């Protein structure tokens, strides 16, 4: 090559393509979690609305990176989007616990990409990550920790009244 | 010094400086209690907002006295602001119980200063205290008593659902 | 540990606790400077309002760091807040000169914390500092330099008319 | 008363009549000071407007006491209103210095009346004084101290530019 490409390393380009896939995959997990709470034998409508919004967010995270790639003169190479690992997610608390784990995993990936940009001396990539992904990631993780703590102290998942009230008063 | 000083006793002046410190210290305690409820392993956001507001109030109580001192022609002498005694505050109820104790202690100090003003025949200081601090203090203590009673009757602190609901329905 | 803690070093955590104290201390200095200009034998009301606002700013700087600590999964450990070093601040110019010195000292601390974050490879902490503290610090220092220059060229502190006019036309 | 008189002592009544005279007299002093600054060989129009407003205030202070007297069932006995002691007031600073002295003298009178009410066990008179006169008096004295300090530090009265600027920037 592009007439526009400048100080953009191959390794950086490839790592962007992997991140794009990870984010797409995270969107998928969340999509799954959402319609799980919409089942008639589950029926926690605010849980459902919470993971649907999360699902849309993650999609937007990917499309931003797709945009960054073209901007720097790289080429987008897409891969399959894997099946979320679970079909059944058991309870409200369990689902929150799996989302916390998911987000911590996305942050390592992002911490690794940032260390690579640094090594390649790509200050434009470093700030992009720092500015649009890292602060969003710590605020996400703190929020899911808050949620898990509350559910747990209320007595979930053994208490059905506890997930019902949390759905109403916190997620509502 | 002062060209303005009139019927203002040394002892009164010194006692004002001590009160200023006590109020500053109370602000500090409350500041501590607030970020304790903002921890991910605690997470009671309305508890947090309640002690943060309390923290700001106390700061305003000090600055008012700083203002009274200059007005009467005294001189402000500041001292260190001590570490709150606790780092961990254990539960919602415990924290409310410590705040009740704190406020009762601030009121004795104020009752003692008022008795001193009386002894020194300083009617201007007497009304100032009576008007800006004593009624605010009894309304504060009654309110924390109300809170402690409710938390206790709901079954706190052994009940996590109890502090969760109180945070939502009373402090919210 | 916290379920939320990730790539957050002990040393980083401890350094945050020290910064929190420094900022609290800066708030205290400024609080002192303010009621010094409110004395009947000083009486420069805009000087007073200027350091009171500065005082509130610094408090907000601390509370932000308190927030960052919880967010990253660290624990807040508070220490005593030391007596400002001066009780009397002599003149308008002197007070501005002491504030310039204070701010330069806060910036070194912040430059040192940033170098530590870098060493520990904590890109999230690096941007936080860079984004909320370093640019605010250089704009603060430049502004106090401007003020000191003007006071000095007007003929302060030997000229009382000079501090009176500056209070009116610049700080007003 | 009188069918209305209750727990109102003779001595209290008489002391009210004296206070009424003192306030009337203070109004007169201020009236004099005002037209002194309106002279073509003086001409400090904001000085003039400041003592005219002060003059009206003092008149209102008297009329309030006249009202208190009737309310308690006492009888108003009026006396002559003495000539202010000065015809010429020399300068801006001098006039402010004489007003400070005047106000300190009015406050002693009020402190003495309050001690009398206390001795006679007249809680209604005590609060009346405390509430409508003592806090107004300390705020008055502090303000005139501020003014005297500023005039003095600017170099008045030897500096004509100093009183001119003060009239413009502070009293304006
Ligand atoms: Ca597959
Ligand atoms: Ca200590
Ligand atoms: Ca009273
Ligand atoms: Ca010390
Ligand atoms: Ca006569
Ligand atoms: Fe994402
Ligand atoms: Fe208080
Ligand atoms: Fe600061
Ligand atoms: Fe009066």
């Amino acid at each position: 090559t592009s007439q526009v490409r400048q100080n953009y390393h191959q390794d950086s380009e490839a790592a962007i393509n992997r991140q794009i896939n990870l984010e797409l995959y995270a969107s998928y997990v969340y999509l799954s979690m959402s319609y799980y709470f919409d089942r008639d034998d589950v029926a926690l409508k605010n849980f459902a609305k919470y993971f649907l919004h999360q699902s849309h967010e993650e999609r937007e995270h990917a499309e931003k990176l797709m945009k960054l790639q073209n901007q720097r003169g790289g080429r987008i190479f897409l891969q399959d989007i894997q099946k979320p690992d679970c079909d059944d997610w058991e309870s409200g608390l369990n689902a929150m616990e799996c989302a916390l784990h998911l987000e911590k995993n996305v942050n390592q990936s992002l911490l690794e990409l940032h260390k690579l940009a640094t090594d390649k001396n790509d200050p434009h990539l470093c700030d992009f990550i720092e500015t649009h992904y890292l602060n969003e990631q710590v605020k996400a993780i703190k929020e899911l920790g808050d949620h898990v703590t509350n559910l747990r102290k209320m007595g979930a998942p053994e208490s059905g009244l506890a997930e019902y009230l949390f759905d109403k008063h916190t997620l509502g």
